[PDB]
């Protein structure tokens, strides 16, 4: 039974993790700063308490421009990969399995602070084979020499290809009327990479690697993804992201969900969430490919009434996602304000609470992790909160 497989395992070992975000992605006027964006640097003690709070994984995104000499080598500045290789280290002392991957590189939006500077470019990929060609040069120097550095190091050590590439439309764009180009490019890029990842030898023979589908949109990635040719069996995971439906969970211009709130997205609740996990697990979980949410989330709120719809919220898409063999990763960016863009749970430099961070993060871990087999989607369902409009 595929399902019951030993990738799949290791996809759910990985429970409910958290991205220390706005870190070492952060950039600005072309170059990456692990403090460039309002955030301390990371220590041990950020990772302990992750380990203490009750999540499995964590994912360390890296914006790698900046940092990259040039061609044809692409030699890494040694401080920065230091630097990654140090981290990644203080997470494996917690206990934590770890994700490490190229982030904002491939941002595709028109909304950055370094541009003229991403190299990870679709477009221009899609606009001439040979820049194609140059961007998965850069693609393998860069796999392989972060597959050389961590080549001693085992499976609880995972990378993921790429984060989130698109066109600046965010898949409402040229992608679904170009003949599947971008979406040929990606897995492509995809390939790539695995291969890099695999020549560099040693314990990146047999570790796991996650790979997106198009803006790492579920739906997008089910119906173009292909899984790339591996040397090996059952070592692929499918890397998606999700804050639906983004106007509760990301601009918080609505800020009630499901069925007893009034505030919402229109006729967008539980059924539409559960259903995007279906198709998840239908077209991977059931065939032995292990998925999970590199990203998920829903900002804070502002009044304990609507604070109560976002635990629900998190109780109820976590416990889908454990049902469905899922694991997921919260984006935390360190950021403490209500309502767009305020994600930050847990203090970068200290792993301690910020605010009420502890409720939402016991909100996710508990939800997931909890055996009881009367704790049921109907059960979360039937203690929804009260709409306070
Ligand atoms: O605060 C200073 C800088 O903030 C930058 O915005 C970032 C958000 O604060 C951050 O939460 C967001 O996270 C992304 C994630 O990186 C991505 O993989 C996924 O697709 O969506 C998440 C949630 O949107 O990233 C943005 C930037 O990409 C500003 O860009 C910057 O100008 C500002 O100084």
């Amino acid at each position: 039974r595929p399902m019951d497989n030993e990738a799949v395992q290791f996809g759910m070992s990985m429970g409910i993790g958290w991205n220390l975000g706005n870190q070492m992605d952060a950039h600005y006027d072309g170059c990456s700063y692990e403090t460039g964006w309002g955030n301390k640097a990371a220590t041990q003690q950020t990772f302990n308490g992750l380990a203490k709070a009750g999540f499995r994984s964590v994912r360390i995104p890296v914006t790698w421009m900046g940092h990259i000499g040039n061609a044809p080598t692409y030699a890494i500045e040694r401080g920065w990969l230091d630097r990654v290789d140090e981290l990644v280290h203080m997470a494996h002392k917690a206990g934590l399995i770890v994700i490490i991957n190229i982030h904002h590189d491939g941002f595709g939006a028109a909304d950055t602070p370094s541009k003229g500077s991403h190299w990870l470019d679709l477009p221009a990929a899609v606009a001439s084979e040979e820049r194609n060609q140059l961007i998965k040069q850069e693609l393998t120097m860069i796999w392989l020499q972060i597959g050389k550095r961590f080549a001693n190091d085992g499976e609880w050590l995972v990378f993921e290809t790429l984060n989130a590439i698109q066109d600046g439309d965010w898949g409402n764009g040229n992608n679904r009327r170009d003949g599947g180009a971008q979406y040929r490019v990606l897995n492509e890029w995809n390939q790539v990479c695995v291969d890099a990842i695999r020549a560099a030898g040693g314990k990146n023979e047999t570790r796991y690697i996650g790979v997106p589908g198009y803006v790492c949109n579920p739906d997008l990635t089910v119906e173009n993804l292909v899984l790339p040719e591996d040397v090996v069996p059952n070592r692929l995971m499918v890397a998606v992201h999700s804050y639906d439906p983004w106007d509760y969970a990301g601009s918080a211009k609505y800020n009630e969900w499901g069925h007893t709130g009034k505030d919402v997205v229109p006729g967008v609740g539980e059924e539409a969430y559960v259903g995007m996990l279906n198709r998840l697990f239908n077209m991977y979980i059931r065939r032995g490919v292990p998925v999970y949410f590199g990203e998920f989330g829903a900002v804070r709120r502002a009044s304990k009434a609507d604070e109560e719809f976002r635990l629900y919220y998190f109780r109820y898409i976590c416990k889908a996602m454990r049902d469905r063999r899922i694991s997921a990763l919260y984006w935390d960016n360190g950021n403490s304000k209500a309502g767009n863009d305020g994600f930050g749970v847990i203090d970068h430099a200290t792993g301690r609470f910020i605010g009420n961070g502890e409720q939402a993060v016991r909100a996710m871990i508990d939800s997931w992790e909890n055996n009881d087999p009367n704790y049921t989607l109907q059960s979360i369902y039937d203690s929804a909160p009260e709409s306070s409009r």
